[PDB]
């Protein structure tokens, strides 16, 4: 099944928090990546986490604000007014093929 993120909650107050659930998380993963937007784009890297170590290293993108977990789950806090909501996900597998997927939430 098709990689799919979850916004929880779906829409959020300025200034709140919101966590980004992955279902359908392929097994025998290397890492993940989480981008700010709607594509994968070195420049809008927020962290690369390494399963094995668990190192999260940020990207140009981090504001402080996004945590990974484990089950690649992203918390996002202090949410902001101007953020359209998209966040993209790339799980990278141990046979590199990669899969991607793009979540949205909704700020008021």
């Amino acid at each position: 099944a098709k990689l799919t993120i979850e916004s929880m909650p779906l829409s959020v107050a300025e200034g709140k928090e919101v966590l980004l659930l992955v279902h359908n998380l392929p097994q025998h993963l290397f890492g993940y990546s989480w981008y700010k937007g709607e594509r994968v784009d070195g420049n809008s890297l927020i962290v690369g986490y390494v399963i094995g170590t668990q190192q999260a290293t940020p990207g140009a993108a981090y504001s402080g604000r996004e945590t990974i977990y484990t089950n690649a789950s992203l918390l996002i806090q202090n949410v902001t007014q101007n953020d359209i909501g998209f966040y993209t996900l790339q799980v990278i597998k141990s046979d590199l093929v990669n899969e991607e997927a793009t979540g949205q939430f909704h700020v008021y």
